[PDB]
């Protein structure tokens, strides 16, 4: 009989000899030599140095599949046909003069019943037609898919179909797009005035609207007339992996370079930003040169070394070429890490400035605050009754006054010298006063307190209003790092939560694929054989709300930092340049 009983176990391996299994068991039975899968894959490994005779390899590749790795379901296997091992006495006939045949390999009926009907004679081994989607034919064995042989792993991405690309590459376009053009704006404002403009670090801003502006450019690319296709497929229709690799067109590394280089330049700037803001605050130009060596030199030897391992994978949803998609352990190797110390070290000189900020903003806000009661004491003072009521309010007037003159880099200079003369002016004046208010003469010191007044304009609203506006700029400027921070700490946040993400659940979403692959590989034979075909899927895949959420974030960030330069003292600056007469 065509059947044999046997228990069935999964395939260890479901390739034989380059070519995919339509089954997902098989039994060790038939192959005498063998005992377990791995003594069968060794054997499949001798057998292997026969291909280098295409003659006899053509014709006892389907014999040594049906034999070694046989198809197993409900306990039966299925013996080769005899016809099947007569088709390899001819022209293997090698096989027998050098070593003999094994005698489970001889076309004895018993091993070889006649007229059997043999799964693997569907099987074409030289695949004219057998590459089944997700797989192209591609004759270049530098794109064929792990070890079979004809089929190559197709350019598009598989885990989504052309309905969810269209989607997507609006979405990137729409987002690239609002990019651009506002990182144009800046640079042109920037530019316009690059006479006036040319200061640091409001030059920071413009190199990171620069890179990101680059980096954009770069991400528009795939829109050109069959550019896209150009760039994350290679020559045989299947998708770029492991780029640079050698006889293939540069249109991918190139791009590559761009997004990544820019990217990192333009992250790394924050952390430039941060440091130029903390030492503005702490006050210079001496290390203006070395900012740029750093921001320019650590994304080259970043990009350089991603080139070096050739990492760079391409993505037809994106429509990019980028490091560490294959291998989820790059992309957070030359992305996350980076991005990480970004956000550390800036984090670090952004508290570092608000401390150096928040310092200040409490000795301000102490003088206001003296003054205050000056002021309120003499609303008191100069319209009073009681003899109690001014000398109170003269004795607070006297504490806060002596309280704000002991404040302050040279305590010499003539300024701090005149300003505390103006408070020893006040001090006694209100001491006088106050000797007044003791012995009960109340509106004779309530007229020594108008003296107080024009004293108070004269010798101490010059500093003090000099002063009051300091606190409006120092507010913005803790709202506004309030702002980068609380939202630069978001987007990383996102950004590594999506990451994290993918980085979790890659190592199920290749399982599912797999599964997927081995399934519409059944599929292939199943339909030219008049059998019965099972629906294939893919179990689970990526989530591109997910990826949809990283753009925002990345784009996003490209985004704010353009809108600094939306100010409206800006506006006016473009009509400098060509308003004439
Ligand atoms: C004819 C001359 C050039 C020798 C060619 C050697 C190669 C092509 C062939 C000839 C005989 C073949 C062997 C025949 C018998 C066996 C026993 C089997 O359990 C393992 C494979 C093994 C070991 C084969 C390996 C491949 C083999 C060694």
């Amino acid at each position: 009989k065509c059947k044999k009983t046997t228990t069935c176990e999964p395939l260890k391996y479901n390739i034989c000899l380059g070519s995919v299994l339509p089954y997902a068991l098989t039994s060790t039975v038939l192959a005498e030599d063998s005992s377990s899968q791995d003594e069968v894959h060794d054997k499949l490994s001798l057998w292997s140095g026969l291909r280098n005779a295409p003659r006899c390899w053509d014709a006892i590749r389907p014999l040594l599949c049906a034999v070694y790795m046989p198809k197993c379901e409900g306990g039966k296997v299925e013996l080769p046909s005899q016809g099947l091992c007569q088709t390899t006495r001819v022209p293997c006939a090698i096989v027998a003069r050098e070593r003999g045949w094994p005698d489970f390999l001889k076309c004895t009926t018993d091993y070889f019943p006649e007229g059997c009907p043999n799964e693997v004679q569907n099987i074409k081994f030289n695949s004219a037609g057998q590459c089944e989607a997700p797989l192209v034919r591609t004759d270049n064995p530098k794109s064929w898919y792990e070890d079979v042989e004809g089929c190559g792993i197709q350019c598009q991405n598989p885990l989504f179909t052309n309905k969810e690309h269209r989607e997507m590459h609006i979405y990137i376009a729409i987002f690239s797009s609002v990019t651009i053009f506002c990182t144009f704006f800046t640079l042109a404002t920037f530019l316009v005035d690059w006479k006036n403009s040319n200061r640091y670090p409001a030059v920071i801003l413009f190199y990171v609207n620069a890179c990101f502006f680059a980096g954009s450019i770069g991400w528009l690319a795939q829109f050109m007339d069959g550019a896209r296709d150009e760039i994350v497929c290679r020559g045989d229709g299947t998708m770029r992996l492991g780029e640079p690799t050698s006889s293939e067109t540069l249109s991918c590394v190139i791009i590559f370079i761009i997004v990544y280089y820019s990217m990192m330049s333009g992250v790394i700037w924050f952390v430039m930003l941060t440091y130029a803001w903390h030492t503005s605050f702490k006050a210079l130009s001496g290390k203006t040169s070395y900012f740029h060596l750093i921001t320019w030199s650590i994304p080259f030897v970043l990009t350089v070394a991603i080139l070096a391992v050739a990492q760079v994978d391409g993505d037809s949803v994106s429509g990019i070429c980028f490091v560490g998609y294959k291998n989820y352990h790059y992309r957070a190797g030359f992305v996350l890490a980076p991005i990480g110390l970004v956000l550390i070290g800036g984090g670090y000189f952004l508290i570092r400035g608000v401390m150096t900020l928040f310092s200040a903003r409490r000795q301000l806000a102490d003088l206001e605050d003296n003054w205050e009661t000056l002021n309120d004491n003499l609303k008191v003072i100069e319209k009073a009754d009681n003899a109690a009521q001014v000398k109170d309010a003269l004795t607070k007037m006297r504490a806060a006054a002596l309280d704000a003159q002991k404040a302050t880099k040279s305590p010499d200079s003539p300024e701090m010298k005149d300003f505390r003369h103006g408070f020893d002016i006040l001090v006694g004046q209100i001491d006088d006063a106050l000797k007044l208010a003791n012995e009960g003469k109340v509106k004779e010191a309530q007229a020594a307190a108008e003296q107080l007044k024009t004293t108070r304009n004269a010798y101490i609203q010059k500093y003090l209003e000099r002063a009051r506006s300091t606190l409006s700029k120092i507010n913005e400027t803790m709202l506004r790092l309030g702002i980068f921070g609380f939202l630069a700490f978001g987007f990383v946040l996102i950004t590594f939560g999506c990451h994290f993400y993918d980085f979790f659940n890659q190592a199920e979403w290749e399982r599912s694929f797999r599964e997927y692959v081995l399934c519409e590989a059944n599929v292939a034979i199943a339909e030219q054989t008049n059998k019965p075909i099972p629906e294939c899927y893919i179990k689970n895949r990526p989530s591109l709300l997910v990826e949809k959420i990283n753009l925002f974030a990345m784009f996003g960030t490209g985004i704010s930092m353009s809108t600094w330069v939306w100010t409206k003292a800006t506006i006016i600056i473009w009509k400098r340049a060509w308003c004439r007469i």
